[PDB]
């Protein structure tokens, strides 16, 4: 409360580390579905049913240019690229089965690094 803080945790390298991990993302034989935005013009279905398309190179811009206020943000952006997945694409299809292995490859990386 006022004039009574928490102990600060050292965020200084957060903005580093996020682009590591992006980067270990981005470099995956898996992100292939991930890479670019879907193109809503040529998938149907996509543009209606999925409110908040995201995506890899959005991701990045979005990291370079100062649009993650914390941490948190920015992995709520990568958790919606899969979930995205997940409502989009059946469990037994090649991007389906690519969207569940990238989740548990950010996880393990999330864990490792910041907690
Ligand atoms: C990320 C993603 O769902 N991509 C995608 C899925 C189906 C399709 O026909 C074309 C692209």
């Amino acid at each position: 409360s006022m004039s009574v803080k928490k102990p600060k945790r050292d965020d200084s390298k957060d903005l580093a580390l996020c682009s590591m991990i992006l980067t270990e993302m981005e470099t995956h034989e898996d992100a292939w579905p991930f890479l670019l935005p879907v193109n809503l013009k040529l998938v149907p279905g996509y543009k209606k049913v999925i409110k908040k398309p995201m995506d890899f190179s959005t991701i990045r811009e979005k990291l370079s240019s100062g649009q993650y206020p914390n941490l948190e943000t920015f992995a709520l952006d990568v958790r919606l690229v899969f979930d995205n997945c997940e409502t989009f694409n059946e469990d037994d299809s090649d991007i389906g089965r690519a969207g569940h292995n990238m989740r548990k490859y950010f996880e393990k990386k999330w864990t490792d690094t910041f907690k």
